[PDB]
């Protein structure tokens, strides 16, 4: 049950004036695409606080990637769901390497020890299994948000994202035609998507939803990866390939714009982005992924 909103004073929405004319703000299945200017955060904050919403954030920090945790968590404290209840779940092979980060009130962090796979591809892919293995979520949080650790928050990431199921537009492909998307194209793979199918190319580094929907997604992707492995095939973009297949066949209820997953070093700061919210931390891929 949801109580009434209180009286609020804010600018009247104008029916004959779009919030944004330069971008698509709703998908063909009527899911909002979240861009700056499309939401009044005061209204959304009210709605979600009135439900005493708790948000879980999963992040994996395996082997050398523990180095990314300090900046990740400190900037999350500044920008992620501030004012709401937050539970971080840090999955790592090195619990003693997790930095002691000071948390705001109503925010907690749990360290979950997991095994380290040798191949970075396996470390990345096994996140689906490890997220799905975990039964605490249903009792502890309302929503789960699942992100990469090699990142920092630079601006607001809040309850505007919350919805039963969301994916995020990959920053390299939001302007691309579907034939150019790097979906898995081999029919032998469970992740296969033909050249005439696809809505968007979603980023493996940021998806989420209700606990129920996230556990469905991660279970489905894990089982699809198991089938591929039995068939001696590994999808071209690993977990991201399976995520893309899942979100093609199970449409997300919101889609996040590339504000929510950007790489400024690689892609700069185009006119279409009013904010860069959650951004890549420069990596030496080969060095950091291997002993
Ligand atoms: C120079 C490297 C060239 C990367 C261009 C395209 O991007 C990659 O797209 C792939 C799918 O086609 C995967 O999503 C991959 O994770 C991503 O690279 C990641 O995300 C990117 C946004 C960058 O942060 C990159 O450094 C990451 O490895
Ligand atoms: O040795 C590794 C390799 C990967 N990861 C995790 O898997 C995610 C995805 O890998 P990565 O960020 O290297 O992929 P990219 O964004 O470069 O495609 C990372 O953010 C980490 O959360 C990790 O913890 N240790
Ligand atoms: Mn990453």
């Amino acid at each position: 049950f949801m109580v009434s909103l209180p009286r609020m004073v804010y600018p009247q929405p104008k029916v004959l004036t779009p919030c944004r004319k330069d971008v698509l703000v709703v998908t063909p299945w009527l899911a909002p695409i979240v861009w700056e200017g499309t939401f009044n955060i005061d209204i959304l904050n009210e709605q979600f606080r009135l439900q005493n919403t708790t948000i879980g954030l999963t992040v994996f920090a395996i082997k050398k990637y523990v180095a990314f945790l300090k900046l990740f968590l400190e900037t999350a404290e500044k920008h992620f769901m501030v004012g709401h209840r937050v539970h971080y779940y840090v999955f790592t092979d090195q619990p003693a390497a997790v930095p002691r980060v000071t948390l705001g009130t109503g925010r907690q962090l749990s360290v979950l020890e997991v095994r380290a796979y040798k191949r970075w591809q396996d470390v990345s892919m096994r996140r689906m299994e490890m997220i799905s293995c975990e039964r605490r979520f249903l009792s502890e949080v309302d929503y789960l948000v699942c992100v990469d650790v090699d990142m920092e928050f630079r601006d607001h990431v809040g309850v505007e994202i919350l919805t039963p199921l969301f994916g995020t537009l990959h920053p390299s492909f939001y302007g691309s035609s579907r034939e150019a998307f790097t979906y898995e194209r081999r029919p032998q793979s469970q992740a296969y998507i033909p050249k005439d199918e696809g809505d968007f190319y979603y980023m493996g580094a940021f998806f989420g939803g209700s606990v129920q929907e996230v556990q469905r997604l991660t279970r489905a992707c894990h089982q699809a990866m198991m089938v591929d492995q039995a068939n001696g095939i590994e999808a071209v973009w690993h977990d991201e390939s399976h995520l893309n297949k899942y979100l093609l066949r199970h449409k997300p209820t919101k889609v996040l714009s590339p504000e929510y997953l950007w790489d400024q070093q690689l892609l700069g700061w185009p006119a279409v982005l009013r904010k860069l919210r959650f951004t890549a931390v420069p990596k030496n891929h080969q060095a950091v992924r291997n002993p």
